[PDB]
């Protein structure tokens, strides 16, 4: 159980509006998340979720979300992106941040009197994939692989952020990335824990476009699909 907290995505603002109960509790499920991270379709939880126990579809912006930016940022400035992992729901795996430069595709998500189709939905995944910002392309930043793969799988992949080993003797799991106290982000469930990353903005501008984060669970088949509204000009 997780979301996207920073820059504020739209889930972490509906339950700012007080609309929701789980913030966390957005998932794309039951799938198969591991170790092929991209083969599972998104479905009706698209690029920026579907939260079912609160019957929310992130895809569709209201006065809450998604119907302009939360923050506005330089092409390829390096910024701090950053999800919450509920204190029981730490399943570790593999997650990652994207932006579509497909203005087209991306204009689908952003008028609140428009529900995105599911085929508008997967389409969307496909253009976040091809948009994925490495963790390789911000200098300094360690880009290690997942101790819960082995070269050779289609895990092994250092574009993608990794959570330390699920079984890992030391700081496990993704808590154990940051090592943060427990409330240092917020869940409904048990309290959240940060887990905190550098990307690089592409060089490209939108006055409001989007990051669409997405973790792949390895101990469950689960993925947790949040996105933020951004502006990059
Ligand atoms: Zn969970
Ligand atoms: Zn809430
Ligand atoms: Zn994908
Ligand atoms: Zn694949
Ligand atoms: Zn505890
Ligand atoms: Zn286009």
């Amino acid at each position: 159980h997780g979301y996207m907290y920073i820059p504020s995505s739209r889930t972490r603002l509906g339950h700012e509006a007080g609309i929701d109960s789980c913030p966390e509790c957005a998932i794309l499920e039951p799938v198969s998340s591991w170790p092929d991270l991209d083969a599972a379709p998104v479905g009706r939880s698209g690029p920026c979720g579907y939260n079912a126990r609160d019957s929310i579809d992130y895809n569709q912006p209201t006065t809450n979300w998604g119907s302009d930016a939360v923050q506005s940022y330089s092409p390829g400035e390096e910024i701090e992106v950053q999800w919450c992992v509920d204190h029981n729901g730490d399943h570790g795996g593999m997650f990652t941040y994207r932006i579509c430069q497909d203005q087209s595709i991306v204009d689908k998500f952003l008028d609140p009197s428009y529900l995105p189709t599911n085929d508008e939905k997967q389409a969307a995944e496909d253009c976040f994939d091809a948009g994925l910002l490495p963790c390789t392309d911000v200098s300094g930043q360690e880009c290690g692989y997942s101790a819960d793969c082995t070269e050779g799988e289609a895990c092994w992949r250092n574009d993608w952020f990794t959570c330390n080993g699920f079984e890992a003797s030391d700081r496990p799991k993704c808590q154990g990335v940051d090592n943060a106290e427990l409330n240092s982000c917020y869940t409904s469930i048990a309290g959240g824990y940060t887990v905190t990353k550098k990307v690089k903005l592409p060089e490209y501008t939108s006055n409001h476009t989007l990051i669409s984060f997405k973790w792949n669970s390895f101990q469950t088949g689960q993925i947790y699909l949040s996105c933020a509204d951004i502006a990059i000009q």
